[PDB]
């Protein structure tokens, strides 16, 4: 049907309207061993969908997808969380389209169903071939679109192909202001014909409806590139549009990725092997070769490293003015001996191929190493001139062994790295290499995403978080993705920007990875 | 009623009885709101309530109480998950009592309803004072109680003081065997009046049923005591019966306690400021003050240390055959130079109110050091004459602050340890201090409590832990306590015994603090 | 009659032929290919003893049926035979999980299922219904199906002499099974009888010692384990880690010189080991010829015992001056070389020129080599795919294929001199051959009949399927007697928890 | 049917049940010159069949055959009698299984009727595919 609501003061109308776009077929769950009816209140209330929020402004429907949801319980919160406890479920969605327009805007919404199995038009001419619904923004204030669930099957087990909801812009938004924006609100009910089936025992892979982040501050947070220094600051960079690092590389699916570990701290220290000769015209930088328990037989599926070693970065082809600073001792017997900080770095010089490279082979600058005896390596710092820019950059990965995908924000957002200062090692006497001070950027701390495994991430959404600081406002508001980064929308460069890390992080809603963030940090302080 | 089955053989029978020992007063729910019916399945299944297994066996009934389980939504699995989106209920169980008796046996159990606000006593023969129902071992094989919900509300709000099932022998039990036991168990499901009242998110502050934990291994799990060593292997020791570690120490409730800290890398490095004189006899033992970057007025209130600084043990008053190691610096400007292993221990010897003690001041043993400068501590081992036995036991705690409480595990089960090889610290020149090899043992990793936060333990109940070893058997079990530590039921002695670490966690049940484990480790190896 | 779940009828209307079962089928319980398992004191409390796929391979005349269809549907009548005492008492726990459900490891999550409480008082004939759970209209094959469960929930405890409790389960289909859409019956649904042929042991090739025959089938209390990588196969994939269909042709590999002489013993000479199926030097791929010999001579030994072998230079289209030399794998120095099934060997002879390629036949061991250091393998590591180290239930030691090695004596200075030992075999390819030829219940362990002198004395075994045979034995013996001149019947098919009730009494 | 019998002393019962596997086709002896019939009190008594004593104990049940009887007159004493002066016989055997158990045992029997020209399986779990 259709229902029209004379606006406050007559300056308009109101149209919320009923549509069916899609005859349902109800499942007669004959083949169900138990039909599982729900609290009839769940039916009667309406709850934002993760993901279903999107702003229509200028400079919108280039022939874009607002927003695309399947048709499942994931889309209720109520029916999220009973569906833990249930092996299947039938019964479409009553999907309610706030829209927050005016009489005095101009331009249209389509919103179609699309069944399983059938990709989603980039085109709203394309889009007007499915059962779809139009949209006005002078007079529209809420559709509710009966969504059937559609399917060959009696009722759904985890993993089928569903249907989705479609919307798209029809025809472009225009008004007076050059400010003016729509908000597109969507919630979600079951229907009266929603069933579950079995009851089981609520533990599954399926992601929690309310990720509870516990109140943990950055500062307690530890660094995967520099475990032994506090996260001091969260750090944006508007130079640092890339990481390439192998270190600090959390994914909620596959667990750390590249050469990321759990376990930072425990895994900082490595033993590599000395052998003769040394790189071509400095013959104090003698070769090295790092051992690999994980990898005895050096397969290259595997890493050519141990698990979660330095991946700091020291320049192209830079050994002349810089370097990096470990730890180095000799293992007499039941432990090393004579443990002095020396100068390293990855790679001979010269060829490209291993140098700047995460591969096996390094070089410690002293004429005292022999072979082949083991020795510690403990990275501690930078000498010569490196600054925080080329240690942000990690050496290049090669060959066959899953290393973590160098990733970029998308365009208009920056990201946002734990930050923490590494001190200098000044030496006075001649045992020593006179590091220099330097800050180290970190894409993700583990802990925080081994927090986001418990509950999961809905496939596929992003993380909105909130970043409270000093007990409320100033509340700075983020994006988490399930790739093990977070990022902000920023307005202008500041290299160099900087967030405290008193604050903690609180689950705001799941959206979309296009999704843009409301509130936006100014870089320019 | 009752039911008698004539057992197969026709050497006994069973009899399956339903009781209900108080009126139940069912709530006319005229106040709620919203009366959210459940589904009609959940009231037909009965699932094993958390804490509702013990073993009747010689040797019991002194005096003890069973299992003592508080009415409430949480006795069922399905009544517990849907609580969580629900803001009230009412309603009582239907609490099915399994007992596994046999005709040849004697013996009886005695099963009271406990109204709230009244202590259980700890006689059966005061039990009898209570609505009860006897049970005999000859002929019992399953007794359904039929548990009112006590209440002077129409329903109840999370807080609310619940009745009680408690369950203890009334005679004791008797077979001629003796390694005959009784298996109890018993299982919950809502009676048809059980209702729920609001829906809400479901985000609370309650225990999850299920605890999933990450199939993280303990290898891959940070040493708070030791965070640059991994965890190498699981410890058992037959003579460590207590520990007194501030480090390692985390509570369901109420966070890190102690001096604990959940970024024990970041945490691990602390500074002191250096202040004329040395300790008596020995001029080069230099004094040295701990600087307080959270009590920088240094109230008796908060710790005497840095959060998370070093609680290792260098005994009573052992100056002069055991010390600590830590490297030191002096920060010069812009960082700390003329790193090097030095000697330092807590207190000054003699005077046993600072000395072994995890109070402020410290000593250093150099000559070099001069005041009032800032010094680097870094520890990192132990040199004279330290052992496994003497760096477990930390340093005594004093004052006001909330330092973590000594605690022993009961009687019968040891304490399981995260165990770490450290690395000797060998030297050839005059400039270092020629450390020794030493193990360091902790309670319980950050990590694996933080996962433990997320779900949280009910109230109050301890973690039943399976510990699968590369692929199934061998299954190590043991329970985890809210307080922060595990154990295991042991036989023999074994100072000494090792566990490997390369299994995993995987939660089994929840059991009371005085349940014994079926899965009993031997020690003599 | 007990119901934990209802069964849904699947009307059928989508099928395209609805193949009816023979009436006679319905009305006789077959006892279930499987469902055979037992419960003993030792059982720990959830412990699961049963997992059985509700399918048509719960019921014999069913499970021979099914090899005809392409599709099923309805689900099954299981009826429990519990041979119980007056004395023990226990619970059971026998859950329904939904196919697409992972089975929980504790019977506190597995209550959460559909179940029911088997208490074994009276737990004797009493009829569990297995519902046939799917949201379509009928099963395909290879489709997911839900699972029974049966779990120890209250340990067997008795108040007097302790006793096995043996249970089996017997299984009709309910009324409203069906088949549908006939096809040749080659299908990969496991044959519910397997016809072991008639062979004895002795007529099996020893994979680790293929020159001497098998002549006993050995028991050892201290065999706790078992690293070998030849010998070893499996139902699924065949022969594993480097074991060979083929071990005698696979016994003889090649090396090459190194320009190399062992640090301390000048005259030890390292060889490397050519790999024709390995060229590429894949470190994925085993770094050792396939079907080489894998026995074991200790761990920094050398001094003391090697391993020898039959060693000739390849000059043209044969070899020369073939004599018994005597060698280990590896270096004598380092971990991971020596005591290691990889590619280095060493050869104890002072002439081992540049870059020859020398024959090598391993024919026994030399020194204080003993049959305990050549049961343990050399360890392996790498990424290839190597056979994992494998260990018995608790209560049940491994049977051995055990061979005589003859010594080999030699009264000059050419060649070494040998000590006689007996070497054993997990298992021989010939056993297995059937075995994968009709395959292994999913889960399931074959339990099979050693018969022996014509039938007075039968002895019984469990084939798992990862290729080792296990034998419930009562005390300890260094060392056990058993013919090799019987021939192994097949029994029924158990599950890996099951109990053998016949005991080998190993202190005779 | 079956008739239970509560043992002296009442420790335990006792089943005495009758059981017929598988359904008898009476032979309608159409062909039968003629159909001489027994004497009415042959049918009334039960008699040892030969090789019908068995003994089960411990370390029995490694799969072997306790017993392993072909219907026909020579299970009765008096129709083996009989049938030396007769060509022909018809009709099943009413086979009675007498068992020494007792209440505070363990162990369960299988008794299966075999086909002609089926070869009898060693092993329990195929015997139960035999009406059993």
């Amino acid at each position: 049907n259709s229902k029209t609501e004379q606006v406050t003061g007559a300056t308009g109308i109101t149209q919320s309207t009923v549509t069916a776009p899609l005859p349902e077929a109800v499942s007669s769950l004959s083949l169900a061993p138990t039909v599982n009816a729900l609290d009839p209140w769940v039916y009667l209330n309406q709850t934002e969908v993760p993901g279903g929020t999107f702003t229509v402004s200028s400079a919108t429907q280039p022939g874009s997808v607002l927003l695309e949801l399947e048709i499942s319980p994931e889309l209720n919160l109520y029916t999220s969380h009973l569906f833990r406890m249930y092996a299947g479920w039938s019964g479409g969605f009553s999907l309610k389209l706030l829209v927050a327009g005016n009489a005095f805007s101009a331009g249209k919404l389509i919103a179609a169903i699309i069944p399983p199995n059938i990709e989603v038009p980039n085109s709203a001419y394309l889009l007007t071939g499915f059962p779809h619904e139009i949209l006005d923004f002078r007079t529209a204030d809420s559709m509710e679109i009966i969504a059937p669930d559609i399917k060959n099957i009696d009722y759904h087990f985890r993993g089928d192909k569903l249907g989705k909801l479609v919307v798209m812009v029809y025809s472009p938004l225009r008004s007076t202001s050059a400010d003016f924006e729509i908000e597109i609100k969507l919630t979600s009910a079951p229907l009266p014909d929603f069933k579950f089936t079995m009851l089981v025992p609520p533990i599954q892979n399926n992601a929690l409806p309310i990720w509870s982040i516990p109140q943990a501050p950055p500062y307690s947070m530890v660094n995967p590139r520099s475990p032994l220094t506090p996260v001091v600051e969260l750090y944006i960079n508007s130079s640092y549009a890339t990481c390439n690092h192998q270190l600090g590389r959390y994914t909620i699916y596959q667990g750390a990725i590249g050469n990321s570990t759990f376990n930072p701290s425990g895994a900082w220290t490595a033993t590599c092997t000395a052998e003769a000769g040394s790189v071509t015209g400095n013959p104090n930088w003698r070769y090295a070769l790092l051992d690999l328990p994980d990898n005895p037989t050096f397969d290259p599926t595997l890493p050519p490293v141990p698990r979660g070693f330095c991946d700091w970065g020291s320049g192209v082809k830079s050994g002349n003015k810089q370097h990096l600073v470990c730890f180095t001792g000799k293992k007499f017997a039941g432990g090393f001996q004579d443990v002095d900080a020396h100068m390293w770095d990855y790679g001979d010089n010269e060829t490209v191929g291993l140098d700047n490279t995460y591969q096996r082979t390094i070089y410690i600058s002293d004429p005292s190493l022999e072979k082949d005896a083991q020795y510690l390596v403990i990275p501690m710092g930078v000498s010569g001139a490196a600054n925080d820019d080329t240690v942000q950059v990690a050496p290049n990965c090669y060959g066959s062994w899953d290393y973590a995908p160098t990733v970029a924000p998308p365009l208009g957002e920056q990201f946002v790295w734990f930050r923490s200062q590494l001190p200098a090692s000044k030496t006075t006497t001649t045992s020593g290499v006179n590091s220099v001070p330097v800050n180290v950027n970190a894409l993700m701390s583990p802990d925080l995403i081994r927090s986001a495994y418990a509950s999961g991430f809905p496939l596929g959404k992003v993380a909105l978080l909130d970043y409270v600081l000093f007990g409320g406002s100033v509340v700075r508001q983020f994006k988490l993705y399930p790739e093990g980064y977070m990022t902000a929308n920023t307005t202008g460069s500041n290299t160099g920007f900087i967030i405290p890390a008193d604050g903690y992080f609180r689950f705001n809603s799941w959206v979309s990875p296009s999704f843009m963030i409301s509130s936006v940090v100014d870089l320019n302080l």
